[PDB]
């Protein structure tokens, strides 16, 4: 009944489906997970505290249990990547990607939301994107969607294969497979089961059943989006080695 | 755009996969399907209001269109081939049908949800299919699977040329190649595609892709059968066995049943 | 951890699955299996070793491990019931016997496959099967399908309840309800569940899934038919019509066989 520093972290992408997938692979008895993003390997403030501050924030597990942070931030922060593989150049990644312009209206979404949590102002989302007759190239959230240019940061320090890259879109339309998959590359007992997931009408996504408990834009610019990441997913396919649908 | 009385039902049978051929049959954009189960024909409350209250039940429709109805007791129910041949004695009508044991475990299944959902006890699949030692003929799943023994009954107000068998163990299977049969028979053009269907290893059967949507039926489409020992299904395959020979002869056509 | 001679045996018959019928069994954690045919007490060149040649043949076991051996060629290999009778004459053993005309037509598609794998020729099927307007009772194959006459053989050694009949058509349409009942034969704990067997489309039979994996039969389990002449497989029914029905009452149990 101790505290473990992480077998393997959620790194990314940002509004990939990580809370999710964290939440999902928490069903598993032999898994253990941080509550909270901790934002330890991208924040001086807390990479400055040392490994040792790392492990207060971890949660009790068993010796036969693994250990799993969550923070999205991770993958989109260049700095990380080397960090994390001076504590372990052999642990395990874990890599949530769904369709690129998906993803981007998610993040604004996100962004809106959070400042009229505030009173706090904020553009429509169209202001962010065109400028000029073009995409905005200054915007945080295309940028985060050039999955390629990240990927690198993080080929350079990790193998490929240390990487298992969780497919988001079909996270969201079909769970269980995606989750299998993930168990094996972790190498885990397959201890979760179809019966663990259940679409839910008033919701619009699965949510999940552990034990007793039950819980859970202008056409002509969304082709904009599809035909400015058309390129880079190309490259994107290419640097992992598989294809994914996206527009 | 109005309101126009079917082309087409699906009559059963009940379990069969009605749900599933509705869904899948309204994927076509020459397709206007009734969302419910009207129960016309064979509720008196209902048909002693005449076709003019039928009418109002159904979804509205471009000109161009066929209404899809879907009401499963009508399969069984004796005195609905008759009226619904007073209506149109030229309708096309679709059946679907899968293997008579599985469906009396699915029809078992249902009722006994149906039973949990509203705190009611349902006794175990087993005390309803045997009592002392004997296969009890009583137990109304069993006669829903009769398939000979209702088809007669409609086959005396309709030509077996215009009933189309829908194969509903193949359409668990491989929908797409059953539900091109259908398009034919209802000489829709063959607007639905391969790319309509793909298999959701969560559910445990196929679900559609329509637009660019995504959609699986209910949580109440393809629950978990109970387990049944061996000896007893052994039972079942066999009460069926002579009523499925009697029901290939009849429709011309053999399915690969238990 | 060590190496026991055979608790139980699946003596055949060719083509009637016995691959299948061992695998499935092996997903059973208190089962080990040999991998390949032994073929001991139909060979003399292999029998003449003794039970110690048999023995070093066998897999390797836990004591709480039952050993299975297949070789579909004992069943109809008059010379070998004695023998194994001679080793044990209380061991329990597993037959395998789908329809006779199908077995028929897989025994030549097995042989057919291996001449071409060879570069060697072979005719096609029709001119094995008639001769002079009959049925030609020089070929083999027709021979291997009168289960009565191979049977016999077994029940001068054995109890009828000793040798375990598994329908290999149905093993093929829905494995798990077969597998029970071997499983209650052997007397093993229900270990097995449905959830080990689902259907592949790509396949066209049922593939296993134990522990994590997920795999079929090897290319040469489900071989594609050889189109037959209609009335030439009416033949072959009429055939072992008669020799069935004398099986059914040898055996006390019938099978649906056209
Ligand atoms: N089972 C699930 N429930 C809810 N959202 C899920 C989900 N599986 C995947 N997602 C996706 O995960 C996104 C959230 O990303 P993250 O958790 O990485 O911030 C959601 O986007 P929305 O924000 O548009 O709902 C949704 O698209
Ligand atoms: N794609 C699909 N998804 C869910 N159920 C389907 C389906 N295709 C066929 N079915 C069948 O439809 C049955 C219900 O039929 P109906 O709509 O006529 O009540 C289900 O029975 P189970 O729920 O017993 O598995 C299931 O077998
Ligand atoms: N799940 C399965 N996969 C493949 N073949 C199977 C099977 N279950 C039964 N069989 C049958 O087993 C036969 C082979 O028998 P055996 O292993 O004794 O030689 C195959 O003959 P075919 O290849 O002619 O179809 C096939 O019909």
């Amino acid at each position: 009944s101790t505290q473990q520093l992480p077998q393997t972290i959620i790194i990314g992408v940002r509004k990939g489906g990580t809370r999710a997938l964290l939440e999902m692979l928490s069903l598993h008895p032999d898994v253990a997970a941080a509550e909270n993003e901790v934002h330890f390997f991208d924040w001086e403030e807390h990479y400055s505290q040392g490994l040792g501050w790392y492990l207060t924030q971890m949660p009790f597990s068993s010796p036969h249990q693994l250990t799993v942070e969550k923070t999205p931030a991770y993958f989109t922060s260049p700095k990380v990547p080397e960090r994390i593989h001076s504590m372990n150049p052999t642990i395990r990644l874990l890599l949530i990607l769904r369709d690129p312009s998906e993803r981007v209206l998610s993040d604004y979404t996100q962004v809106l939301y959070n400042h009229l949590q505030k009173h706090k102002p904020y553009p429509p989302i169209e202001d962010l994107l065109m400028r000029d007759g073009r995409l905005n190239l200054d915007y945080k959230a295309l940028n985060r969607s050039l999955y390629h240019a990240h990927m690198l940061n993080w080929l350079r320090f990790f193998p490929l294969g240390h990487i298992h890259i969780v497919d988001g879109d079909r996270l969201i339309r079909d769970p269980f497979p995606e989750i299998q998959k993930v168990e094996r590359f972790l190498k885990l007992s397959p201890q979760i089961n179809a019966s663990n997931f259940y679409f839910n009408k008033t919701k619009g996504f699965y949510c999940l059943r552990d034990s007793g408990k039950d819980r859970c834009v202008d056409p002509k610019l969304l082709d904009k989006l599809h035909e400015y990441f058309h390129e880079p997913n190309k490259k994107f396919f290419k640097l992992v080695g598989r294809t994914f649908d996206w527009h």
